[PDB]
RNA sequence: AAAAAA
């Protein structure tokens, strides 16, 4: 299609278009970056003016014919100046105008504070990133007892304004948010956080300009990602409370929760069985030294278990594990097929869950708060973040 | 367990227009035990008045006063990014979980009052934040200072000195913004594939048109996965049923790849080759499988009725996703050989279902593409 | 309602 235009998209406030002999936030912007579109947002109060803001716009260059687009609704002069609301407004005039392939410039500088806040946050809250402007007053400090000329003759302040000049003073300040966006960046790495996407608040983190904390928060999930995916133990869960099997143990079965949230329900079903497999030949192993051996005069399956618990009156914990034998046949479907579960055999991996958890916290009577360590650990991570 | 008021100073404090600036009239409608002061260098000119202002408000209330230092240098205090660095850290340095905070949203700079409305929201500590509106309810254009007045004027002819004082506070409770950083989060995830976690935020939205269609063509997605079955945005027309079992599939390991779990894709990639041959062996040679099936079938039996049939480019094919069989089979954690042995039977794996059943680039970019379309909807 | 309640 057609080539890139320059779109200033602004608002208009008191100091438009002209105060203390100089150009105001709208005008200066116009004059210097020379838009060939102007979307101009107004107010009642300030709607009076239109045609004087034309007139400034066509007393800049005798070549430079800038298309006015004039916005409509205006903006009510009774919401003009609640924080929220301009928000919404502004997000939704910014939704009807941003286009990707236009070149746009938002004026920071004209209209009340929080028109000026709305612009300035949604540029960077969405993403679109263009060109954010400031124009310093001429004092280059509070305009405090210095009065809007809005009242004066038009033609005159166009004849008597200082910056009607080729080599006007460049008053403009370009907007690059470079602190708010690494805020941003933090919300989004706190986000992830706090729902186990490790991997994703790792990419985050590891775009980040330094601060203090940042390289032992990058340390810490950094461990806990690559051990995660190697099936490892992360550092955390290797308390020297609990012997080596315990912690993996424990951090398998954490594992499972984790996907659990994440949504990961199929994957859950292979992991329990593995899970219980393991518990129960460290049992066995460790309380009838041999059984197993002479048993595998024949990897050993939960039924093999089961008949060992059988043969070694383990009858309680024989019947532990029936509801993890009952989901049998839905994890033969995840791991020997590409058919689907029904809502009953997830409704299983509760039971088996709840199972699962009372197996393991009777067996090596892991704490609650031992259960809680990747809840714990965002708490700390996520007061590192700000 | 007290009330904390953190306020910058602008130049309408302390009075103006016979009335209460934002600072006095927060403080006098409030009554906090503690404001923080924070002036720049402009405004600290004016520190006396502004505290003789606030201990002239009643004669039993005597707030505590913080000067915040160091004072914030005319130079920095209208720019926007500057001033929301200062007053992020500002806000960190004083506040605690025990106390109350109010936040006055109407004194300073633009760029100081912004940082104050975003930070509350943003940073999540969603404390009392109150916009004073000026007492002519309307620009101010055309009214001026009283900074050179005398303080004890202004404080007698102020016509807020009074018990029942016109309350022109405004309360913000920041919905629409509130649900913007919703929305971010949303798109956050959704743009890493974290389906269910985009889902619980959807679920917590303020309805807007296009809500309950993004809502249903996610939770689609999380319901259909969860349960290993093919999400209807997969089901093409154009493909046997079996092929979208197999393109679906295909991409659910891509996507485990992405979100870093490379543990489960090795059991993943099992049952999607071993269905990919089943799939072929069955097409190709009618009973054969059948026939073998005289004393589930696995990998291994594919592999010997290949070598029966003599494909054996194909028996090549799979050889290394059978090679994988050792890491693949327990609780022990796999090592860096085995990880780089997923990544190749992810490319041996796509191209097999390139060659049997013709996918195209644009049928393995599901995923990238809905993202597309609902990102746009969450704007 | 440009660097200071709209």
């Amino acid at each position: 299609g057609a080539n890139a235009m320059g779109v200033l998209i602004s608002a208009v406030g008191d100091t438009d278009p002209f105060r203390n002999f100089h150009d105001g936030a709208l005008i200066h912007i116009a004059r210097k970056y020379r838009p060939e579109k102007v979307i101009l947002i107004f107010s009642e109060h300030t709607a009076k003016k239109q045609g004087n803001i034309e007139k400034a716009l066509f007393s800049i260059a005798p070549n430079y014919e800038p298309e006015l687009i004039i916005h409509d609704p205006i903006i009510s002069d009774n919401e003009v100046h609640i924080f929220d609301v301009m928000f919404q407004r502004f997000s939704d005039i910014l939704q009807e105008y941003y286009t990707k392939e236009d070149e746009f410039i938002l004026n920071l500088s004209s209209a009340t504070p929080q028109i000026k806040s709305a612009l300035f946050v949604i540029n960077r809250l969405n993403g679109i990133n263009v060109k954010a402007v400031q124009v310093s007053s001429p004092e280059h400090a509070s305009n405090e007892n210095i009065g809007h000329d809005n009242d004066e003759n038009i033609d005159e302040l166009i004849e008597v304004n200082k910056d009607n000049k080729v080599n006007f003073i460049d008053r403009t300040i370009e907007d690059n948010a470079e602190k708010f966006s690494q805020a941003l960046l933090k919300k989004t790495a706190r986000d992830f956080i706090e729902k186990f996407d490790y991997k994703a608040a790792l990419d985050i983190l590891d775009q980040l300009s330094d601060f203090p904390n940042l390289k032992s928060v990058r340390e810490e999930i950094r461990d806990v990602v690559n051990c995660l995916s190697k099936q490892d133990v992360p550092k955390g869960l290797r308390h020297k409370k609990l012997k080596e099997e315990e912690q993996k143990i424990l951090s398998a079965y954490l594992t499972i929760e984790l996907q659990r949230e994440r949504g990961n329900v199929s994957e859950s079903f292979i992991r329990i069985k593995n899970l219980t497999e393991f518990i129960l030949e460290d049992y066995i192993k460790k309380r009838y030294p041999g059984l197993i051996d002479e048993y595998c005069e024949d990897y050993l399956s939960l039924f093999d278990y089961s008949k060992l618990l059988k043969a070694t009156k383990e009858f309680k914990l024989k019947r532990t594990i029936a509801p993890i034998i009952d989901m049998n046949s839905s994890r033969n479907k995840v791991a020997h097929s590409l058919s689907p579960l029904d809502s009953d055999a997830v409704k299983q991996l509760g039971i088996a869950m709840k199972t699962l958890k009372t197996l393991v916290r009777e067996q090596y009577h892991f704490s609650q708060s031992d259960f809680n360590f990747y809840q714990d650990l965002n708490k700390i991570l996520l007061t590192k973040l700000n």
